[PDB]
């Protein structure tokens, strides 16, 4: 059980009142529709990681958060060469609900002047970018050269 906090419920809503960046399940891939007649709008539920206990604790706080509608949350993957994102097939409330605090699904949460930011636990160095520039899909990135958006807020209702 947690300790003793007061945002232990689960908090949905979205991240697209940002700049319009619809989010989209598309062929395994989340990508931005900010432009689009097939838009479909999704939720993001954002909760904190019970389990802690075992966690770091220097580096920042690890939390999880994932998509509310297909059953499908945040997931580190790589593809053989870099590592990357896989927003598809997890679920929040199991990993809140058991003893497993899968740092390969994990980020700690930070923020730098009204903005929040998401580094990977199992892999620190990266960021994911909830793509508010162009139109670009839901990647983790180490740097940027001010092409992503990795420095944001959320629209997560309770």
């Amino acid at each position: 059980m947690e300790k003793a906090l007061k945002i232990d419920t689960p908090q949905q809503g979205s991240i697209q009142d940002i700049n319009h960046r619809v989010w989209v399940l598309q062929d395994q891939t989340l990508i931005a529709v900010p432009r689009k007649d097939r838009m479909s709008p999704v939720t993001i539920a954002l909760i904190s990681c019970r389990h802690v206990e075992t966690l770091e604790k220097d580096r920042g706080n690890p939390i999880y958060l994932g998509l509310n509608g297909l059953n499908l949350c945040l997931m580190c993957a790589k593809v053989g060469d870099q590592p990357t994102l896989q927003l598809k097939e997890k679920d929040i409330m199991d990993l809140y609900n058991q003893p497993e605090p899968v740092k390969s699904f994990l980020f700690y949460h930070s923020q730098s002047g009204r903005n929040s930011t998401f580094e990977s636990v199992a892999f620190p160095g990266w960021f994911i970018a909830v793509s508010s520039e162009g139109g670009c899909p839901l990647i983790l990135t180490q740097e940027l050269g001010k092409a992503n958006t990795t420095d944001f807020g959320l629209t997560m209702l309770f």
